[PDB]
């Protein structure tokens, strides 16, 4: 199997949460939605995301 992380995410929580990497890929792994470090983690990419999107419409439209 494969799975993917977004280092600068799990970065991020890791230093504003003040918990360890494997904190955070522990619940991301035991798909514990629930767990505030996967809220974190999924809400860091979805805002950069987001963000992206509203740059561009900005931009262009
Ligand atoms: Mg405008």
């Amino acid at each position: 199997s494969s799975t993917m992380i977004d280092d600068e995410a799990l970065k991020e929580v890791c230093e504003k949460f003040e918990c360890s990497e494997e904190e955070v890929l522990s619940c991301l792994y035991n798909r514990n939605h629930q767990d505030p470090l996967a809220v974190a983690y999924h809400l860091i990419i979805d805002n950069r995301r987001i963000m992206n999107e509203l740059e561009h419409h900005h931009h262009h439209h």
